[PDB]
């Protein structure tokens, strides 16, 4: 799986250990092996949500399966919880796009997962 | 809806008000309330378009519906127009990927839109 | 086609002709004129792969067609090759998400490709 967060929160407000926490929590939530979990945080962005520049985030979670109605609800609770707790972003100022990737459309280690 | 722009144009060339203008104009174009519109502008990027470094932009618009043949043509005219007028980017050096997102695949406020 | 690389490798480690190399190699691989190829490299990122902050990359290739099982395997070999050779990223620490875009969903030059 791959989780990306873009946010206008400044770099200094990202606590140490945030990438590790995201990695461990995503392995717990997705059931995917932790060795395959990638995480990416992009602070200091020029963004607005509903016309306002208060803290917000635009995120993506890609996975080969483990995507669906109930699962996404659970990932959203988890990830909004983390963004609230660690980055002080309101959950109603966060969007997360979920992608169920086909194995044939994910390249890794000179090949694909197909 | 979510609009993201990545460009090699420098930060200083993004004018005051650009995020707010995108927000208002996307609310109009998509027929969605502005409170639901998120915008994200990323200047200073290392990018080329057609094997040259002149101004260009790589963009994404994600929306739960309001995506389709005619509507996307209309968004492209609108958005290329804004990128030309405000950032001085030639419309023939802009790509916009459109994504019709399923409500179950968009997280917000600790759940999804499903 | 559009190829985007996000990486924790520092900017100084991206060799000066890397965007041009990517452009020429992708034109060759995809069979498309280089004028249609856009390339975008984002160094100095806060990211981890498998919990580790050793060099890694999270990438995307979008194309209207020229995407599929065999082709994506070939692109993955090519692109992991290039990242290993030029950025010193291990191929087992690179993800490339492939997107076969519908022409109606790609904006360009005030319209779409439809």
């Amino acid at each position: 799986p791959m989780f990306i967060v873009n946010t206008n929160v400044p770099r200094a407000s990202v606590p140490d250990g945030f990438l590790s926490e995201l990695t461990q929590q995503l392995a717990q939530a997705t059931g995917k092996p932790p060795q395959y979990i990638a995480v990416h945080v992009v602070p200091d962005q020029l963004m607005a949500f509903g016309g306002s520049s208060e803290p917000c985030a635009l995120c993506s979670l890609h996975s080969i399966g483990a995507i669906g109605g109930a699962q996404n609800r659970s990932y959203s609770k988890l990830l909004c919880g983390l963004l609230a707790e660690r980055l002080r972003i309101s959950p109603d100022r966060v969007y997360i796009n979920y992608y169920d990737m086909n194995a044939a459309n994910v390249g890794w280690n000179n090949s694909t997962f197909a």
